[PDB]
Formats: C-alpha cells, structure tokens, sequence
C-alpha cells in the first residue's frame, strides 16, 4: 500500500579509505527495509562506495517541511497539495 512518504534522517557511519566517516542523511521512504537498500544503492551512485562499508547506527523519522535537504524537501512536496494562494 502507497502512502504519504516519510523522511527518515539516518545517521551513520561509511567506510572509505579504511576509515570510519559520519553521516546525517534525510531520505524520504515507506519502510524501513526501504532505507536500508536506497542508501546501499545512493552511496555506490554518488560516491562510488561498497555496500558492505555502509554501516548504518540511527534512523529518525523526522516531518517533511523539517529536512533541512532541499532536494529531498522538494521530492516529498511532488506529492503534496498545490497551496491555493488566489
């Protein structure tokens, strides 16, 4: 069943240059083993990293006129309703 999408701020660790570098993501999805693959599959095409060094520690569920990413913010609007304003 399709619904409003939720944005989750994940907060977690990825391993590039045998290093352990921290991240905030904000991506809108419907589940959680949504999030899991989305972020396997966004690291590998931005940066180029493994999916096994992708280490995952926190998953907030946050509101979305709060995420602060501008480009996800207006994904989620896509699906929201056109304010009148006459």
């Amino acid at each position: 069943m399709k619904m409003k999408t939720k944005i989750f701020r994940v907060k977690g660790k990825f391993l590039m240059g045998d290093k352990l570098q921290p991240f905030t993501k904000e991506l809108n999805a419907i589940r959680e083993e949504e999030i899991y693959e989305r972020l396997y599959s966004e690291f590998g095409s931005k940066h180029r990293v493994p999916r096994s060094k992708v280490k995952i520690e926190e998953i907030e569920e946050i509101s979305p006129e709060e995420v602060q990413d501008p480009v996800v913010k207006a994904l989620v609007q896509r699906l929201e309703h056109h304010h009148h304003h006459h």
